[PDB]
């Protein structure tokens, strides 16, 4: 009787130790991982890039007969028979203008009108700060997006030395006090796809590492405040399959030195675009020609819009195992005060009406002298398996891996 | 001498093995969980339900002598005695209006409800919505539901309610969301000339992002939009989930309510403030569920408002409301830009036919959108299960003594032959 | 030719058993932690500590004949030379006041003191404030306490000092919180007739929310609030439990301060900087709390602003301050609607006995409220104690050879002989 419940109770331990053991072999198998946050302080944050455009893509008074020809009707200016849109709500000088200019009786480079017509960071930014020094307009860098001239502060491309700061708050960050010129932006007499109503900048703080998407993750800033932006740095590190879902060859492209999400959409643009129509927009980088204004109104557009719909599927782009986020809460003042507005106006030679309605500040800054991090840790390693494998083994039947060599050979023998 | 040195290592082994067991042991009845974040992309993202209010509850033009003499003390245009409070600051034209208003003489009081007063004096959707765009392509006010709230008429966008399936979008951006230019009219908020609890100085518009799966509570959890802006609304789509006890607090039950269909902490509260009001004044208010009377505005005096007052202040045991496994929240940045442009103003006082002063400090304009395409998801895990706990209690079992389950059995059975 | 192959399996297994235990081994002194998120609902939550400055650092017409003597150059008032600078875009009336309180002709100086100056002259709460009410009841300018910072004059609610008990909130959303209507006083900001490094254009208040367990820092950790708008800020309760070395790094003990009852991060750096202040120039600036003397202008020019910005660089090691285990913080979004509105313009104009262009100008109202009654928790946990590091070893030493510590005790007496 001692033996037979000595047999039942090695049976059902047995198959404990079985439910139990494939239990943990396929929680293995899962590949778990679990995240783990810090808070790291630092005597030094390296600050980022700063990308802003203007909301209005180019300027009025820039634009001359030529480009009225080749590009009136993607400017909008223009319709598709070569005329003037409804007279409604239309300024008597700037209709007097464009007529003038359409006067199309005995009369390109899209990238040429772009950044000769488009908004010069000499005469937008009124005054720059950086911890308290001064900087120039030439410590912008030019790039262009969808929206047109833009630029970025602190790019630290083609060699320049990424700046850091050493002390965190309001005052100790990028400071530029714009101007928007709201007087250039474009008529709106008619309703258009670019017709828009907002006046103010559109501005994205991003890292070194990744290129602009500005008509994407970039936010508003209003004129008429100084609008405070803290960011906080966050340092982000990801698993690899089979772990996570990770690019762990970087794989860069040929555009960008750095690989980053953002550099791989506009890559997959760039050569849907360049495959589909033989021509690139303004926006897109490398050495391909850019499109005619006409090719852009029968090809490259729809390309895009067809190949953001049809095969979504197309453009996969993983993401990198590290990424450094920069995130950022946002406050406004009001700009200027009454004590002060007389000052500006006479400083810059404008009515205290157009201060009011074309002047904004902008104060970028680290919160405080710490970045976050965030960690994808893999939760279940071999080492871990093997051992509770070895310790249930151990209580259920005493068993080792010696002996299940023994047991084959006993059952070898017999 | 070595059967004492061997003595002293065995009781000592045991006792490191009695403390290490124990320790495992008790941290597996703490039921410790620890939390795993992931993004996720995705190639499509279900777009949320966006409720949104006029900060001011009913149009001047719209109230009624009736609505007078049954709600204008509830509405604070009417003081106690059915007579006008303190013409300061008392436009001739609209002061000669509200006492003609409140003539009452030889009045006939026509019946009153609360719901039919709300929902004709509030602001249309027909009239505010100046221009709806989803993914570049026109909506229509019909997308908009008609949703009772503390605020009044509120109306929400792809509500999913009702049958109409849920809209999606297939890209992310400032471009690829909702964007409604909306009019706030100011012309036809409550004149304000004698201070009280319920004046108020704002205007502009109350927003709540929420998933389709709740109802609004716009009166907490909105945002305010105010106008003379455009407002960008960036959204990351969260999707949490939790672990029910012993590990964590959530409700593990669907606990269908018989108001709402799926259950919520939103609807759990509302809820539970409905059946509180229906017990307690036998009447239910403007922007409860159900199929309960609604309350007259003696009972909204006498009764509705101190009765949830008191709710709120006497003890939450009444109404606890534990979070859902399951949650799809939505994160938000909000960014402004200025609205209209020099070069537009014109334009748009022509196209409304309204003065540029008019269209200055009246229109609005709202764009939420997702930021990318892809979620983040936040999932409680749980640390120490027995599988992991029956592993490390071998294991340490094993390493100091060496024994099993089996020898324990064995000393057992000299025990019980002994 | 078995003994053989048992060597090889017994020679394999224990290289592996080598490298497995190794590896814990070396996991377990890494000491990892994994962080543990968890949302708690409440009855009722602790409101926390709200200071809020007016950007104005003082008041015009409070400034006097004395205060331009000592301290004119400081406030940016007069030039090097104590004459007033180029009256360029001058309001006639306005620069008519500052060159007769400029004046300097026999004038016998009278005794003066930069917290007599900033308590005089900075903003007073009981004209800023137009209206204040918590939870739906009526709060006065005695609920607000006098706190200094960089940006002079300002006011904490809900301070939790001198024995008053902090106050709770039992619901939530925009009614149920602090809301203030607040007036800035535009008209009474300092000129702005010529360039300075001090010149600001800037208009409003400036607020940070944190828990009365801490001292504000409005300089750093503030957010902007603009007149003609009413700000929402919802707040979200945060609870955070940080870990200790090996594990992380907190501060294991108290850390009594000589200034703060509380060690926080803040009161770490303030006390960094205050006593940095009182060893090399032996006073201090209004701010810094304390019994030193405070600085008078001249030693505020020559001795302490460029010893401060000598301490950010160069001391950059200097100051390090660690972060207590136990931290209470507080998010915030926030959303903006417009004030007044055009049926309640005049009314306040009225009401307070100002034109309706001052009003929109100058009033802001400020709603801070918790979006809902709950509170985050956000932990770190230790990944591997020492239970599971044996747990293991014996688990992998049990399956590999099958041995014990006793097994090798007994190893070891066997090669005793
Ligand atoms: C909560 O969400 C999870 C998924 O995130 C649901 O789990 C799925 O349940 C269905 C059954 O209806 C299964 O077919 C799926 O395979 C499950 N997915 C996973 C990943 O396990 C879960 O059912 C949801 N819970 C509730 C109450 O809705
Ligand atoms: C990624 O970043 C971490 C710091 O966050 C750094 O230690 C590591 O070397 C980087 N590279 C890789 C491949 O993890
Ligand atoms: C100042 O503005 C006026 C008005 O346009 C202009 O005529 C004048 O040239 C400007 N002065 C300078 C120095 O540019
Ligand atoms: C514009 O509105 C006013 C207000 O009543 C009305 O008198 C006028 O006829 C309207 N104009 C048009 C063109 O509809
Ligand atoms: C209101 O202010 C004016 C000056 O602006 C003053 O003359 C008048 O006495 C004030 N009235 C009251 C009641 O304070
Ligand atoms: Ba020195
Ligand atoms: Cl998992
Ligand atoms: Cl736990
Ligand atoms: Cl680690």
């Amino acid at each position: 009787l001692k033996r037979v419940v000595w047999a039942l109770c090695f049976m059902g331990s047995l198959a404990l130790l079985a439910l139990v053991c494939t239990n943990r072999i396929q929680y293995y198998f899962l590949y778990p991982h679990v995240t783990k946050l810090d808070e790291v302080a630092a005597t030094r944050l390296t600050f980022p890039a700063v990308t802003f455009c203007n909301l209005n893509e180019f300027r009025f008074s820039r634009v001359t007969k030529n480009d009225l020809y080749h590009a009136g009707e993607l400017l909008a200016l223009l319709n598709n028979r070569y005329e003037i849109p409804d007279t409604q709500t239309a300024d008597e000088k700037q209709l007097e203008i464009l007529q003038d200019k359409a006067n199309f009786r005995n009369f390109f480079n899209m990238l040429e009108f772009y950044d000769r017509a488009g908004h010069d960071i000499r005469e937008m930014l009124l005054s720059c700060f950086f911890r308290g020094e001064q900087c120039s307009p030439e410590d912008f860098k030019v790039v262009f997006t969808r929206y047109g001239k833009c630029y970025t502060f602190n790019a630290g491309q083609d060699g320049k030395p990424r700046l850091i700061t050493m002390k965190g708050g309001t005052g100790n960050g990028l400071e530029i006090m714009l101007d928007i010129q709201q007087d250039e932006y474009l008529p709106v007499w008619g309703e258009t796809d670019e017709t828009s109503f907002e006046a103010g900048i559109k501005v994205q703080i991003h890292s070194q590492d990744e290129p602009p998407l500005i008509d994407q993750l970039g936010f508003g800033v209003a004129p008429g405040f100084q609008t405070f932006v803290s960011c906080q740095e966050q340092r982000l590190i990801y698993l690899p399959p089979p772990w996570g879902d990770c690019k762990a060859t970087t794989g860069d492209s040929e555009f960008y030195d750095t690989y980053s999400i953002t550099a791989c959409r506009i890559d997959c643009e760039t050569r849907y675009l360049v495959e589909n129509c033989n021509c690139r927009m303004v926006h897109m980088p490398g050495d391909a020609p850019y499109c005619t204004p006409e090719q852009y109104k029968e090809c490259a557009d729809p390309a895009l819009d067809f190949l953001v719909e049809k095969d979504n599927e197309y453009c996969v782009c993983e993401m990198p195992c590290n990424v450094t986020r920069y995130g950022k809460e946002l406050s406004m003042v009001k700009i200027p005060s009454k004590a002060s507005a007389k000052y500006l106006a006479k400083k810059y030679n404008k009515s205290e009406q157009y201060i009011g309605e074309n002047i904004l500040v902008l104060d970028i800054f680290f919160e405080a002298l710490n970045y976050e991090t965030i960690e994808q840790k893999k939760a279940y390693e071999v080492a871990g398996l093997l051992g509770d494998i070895g310790g249930q083994m151990g209580l259920f039947i005493g068993a080792s891996i010696l002996t299940v060599l023994e047991l084959f050979d006993y059952a070898y023998e017999v």
